[PDB]
């Protein structure tokens, strides 16, 4: 109902000496309220842990107002005799932002100092909310190819 969350480009090439690369994500055709889109890096042939690339994960905030978000990845300087590297970026399913996780929880616990008031609740409100859930595109995956370009060097001279 929300539209298509997906990468602007299915495959992106990033320079060895760029510093930080940013991938623009396509927002839903119908931007409704506030939606969070989680993401993470995937080690393809690239070394993770800040070895070929600084791996990252987090959440992007999209809204009716927020237009595009970017994944910022620190591209690490080449190892020893590496030709090029590539890793993937996966954005997870868009999660509709509930503005109130805190609905209350203030009930008299008739016990002097105890933290269990026993709130016996279980509502599948997430499924109730999913009637208008934000969804993602056909294929959500970015192939990030770290290619050597010393022509443009992040170290300015």
């Amino acid at each position: 109902h929300a539209g298509i969350f997906t990468f602007e480009e299915p495959v992106t090439h990033v320079s060895e000496s760029i510093g930080i690369m940013e991938v623009k994500v396509l927002r839903t055709s119908g931007a409704r309220g506030n939606v969070i889109v989680p993401y993470k890096t995937i080690e393809g042939t690239a070394r993770g842990g800040g070895e070929d690339f600084e791996d990252t994960c987090g959440e992007l905030e999209f809204q009716n107002d927020e237009i595009v978000k970017t994944i910022s990845v620190k591209v690490i300087d080449d190892e020893e005799y590496e030709k090029n590297k590539t890793f993937f970026l996966e954005i997870g399913e868009p999660r509709l932002v509930e503005m109130s996780e805190k609905k209350g929880g203030f009930t008299i616990t008739e016990e002097y100092d105890d933290k269990q008031p026993l709130t016996s609740k279980e509502e599948e409100e997430r499924r109730i909310a999913e009637m208008g859930r934000p969804i993602l595109g056909e294929h959500t995956k970015l192939e990030v190819i770290i290619e050597e370009s010393y022509e443009f060097k992040s170290t300015v001279d």
